[PDB]
């Protein structure tokens, strides 16, 4: 009661959002009352738990989802339209096993992008319209997927051009992960300048913020903000989380985490959101994948079966000392 709302303590920088499915709406409906001005489905408006089979949408848990934020003022950032993963296989198939045409998985990728975006018109306000295109390793622009190998490499320009026509006032974004090391920076920044030099209607970055208690800096942090914020582009954080393991401890063992790991945690917080209201004028929202470590998809990866505490609640919901240090800023 006397606990600062998030998004209340940065009402004049940006919303603050929650990645949400319709079990964890129940399980931490009070700190989503109480915190949050923003609702992303975690899942749950994926290709393959919208269009499961060909014709076949399922809509029942995106509208709770939607229903949920709309009884509460909350604004919905809609996740997401055209990925590499959680996509059905009939979508590149045709009814003999081989892989469909160019024009006809661009038919089936309208179509989608139609029905979807034409329902939650006028109540979710931007798309993460493509989502991780751009390579995480190697010397190549583009990771491989069937979407660009069956269309070629305009699948992402032919993906905007669709939504937008489907819901104009959307804003649509480019939304992916370990967009703050330098090398895949340049491509994400290379990718979406050569989009918006084409009239591409692309109006935002997503940047996932997928990030551990090291890694990417405060300097790479900012770097990326400004090289991002230069193509006049609005930025959005879509799935921020501090991961108390670096990328090479796949330890399975702790049981809880660090007095260490929690110090550092709250002082990795605190510089984040300092940098944040810091480029408030360029960031609109800050959206975290969950919101309580009694849930968050990483303990399960990278390593499956283990636990981690990377938000900003524990998980009896009570604030941990990240809060106190991300609300201070
Ligand atoms: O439950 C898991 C879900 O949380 C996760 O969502 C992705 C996480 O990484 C980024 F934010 C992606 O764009 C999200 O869609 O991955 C799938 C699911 O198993």
């Amino acid at each position: 009661s006397s606990l600062p709302s998030l998004r209340d303590v940065f009402a004049n920088d940006f919303r603050i959002g929650a990645a949400v499915n319709p079990v964890t709406i129940e399980m931490q409906k009070q700190l989503l009352i109480d915190h949050v001005n923003s609702i992303t489905a975690e899942n749950h408006m994926k290709f393959e738990h919208l269009q499961p089979e060909e014709g076949k949408f399922t809509f029942q848990e995106a509208d709770r989802i939607v229903d949920f934020a709309c009884s509460h003022r909350m604004a919905v950032r809609g996740h997401t339209l055209v990925w590499h993963n959680q996509t059905p296989d009939w979508v590149f198939q045709d009814g003999q096993g081989h892989f469909v045409s160019r024009d006809v998985l661009l038919e089936r990728m309208k179509c989608h992008i139609s029905t979807v975006v034409r329902r939650y018109k006028g109540k979710i306000y931007c798309w993460d319209v493509i989502n991780e295109a751009v390579a995480d390793e190697g010397n190549e622009l583009l990771r491989p997927s069937k979407w660009r190998q069956i269309i070629g490499d305009d699948f992402m320009e032919q993906a905007f051009l669709y939504a937008y026509e489907a819901d104009p006032d959307a804003l649509l974004f480019y939304n992916d992960y370990n967009e703050c090391f330098p090398e895949k920076r340049e491509k994400i920044f290379a990718l979406v300048k050569s989009l918006r030099d084409k009239g591409i209607p692309i109006h935002g970055i997503g940047m996932q913020a997928h990030w551990s208690l090291t890694r990417p800096s405060l300097d790479e942090i900012r770097a990326a903000i400004e090289r991002y914020a230069s193509l006049g582009v609005v930025l959005h954080i879509t799935g921020l989380d501090v991961s108390m393991f670096e990328f090479h401890d796949r330890r399975t063992d702790l049981a809880a985490p660090t007095s260490e790991m929690i110090e550092r945690q709250a002082e990795r917080y605190g510089q984040i959101f300092a940098l944040f209201k810091e480029y408030r004028d360029v960031i609109q929202s800050v959206t975290f994948w969950g919101i309580a470590d009694d849930h968050t998809w990483l303990d399960n990866f990278p390593v499956h079966g283990r636990k981690n505490w990377p938000l900003l609640f524990d998980e009896q919901h009570k604030p941990k000392p990240a809060f106190w240090r991300a609300v201070s800023v």
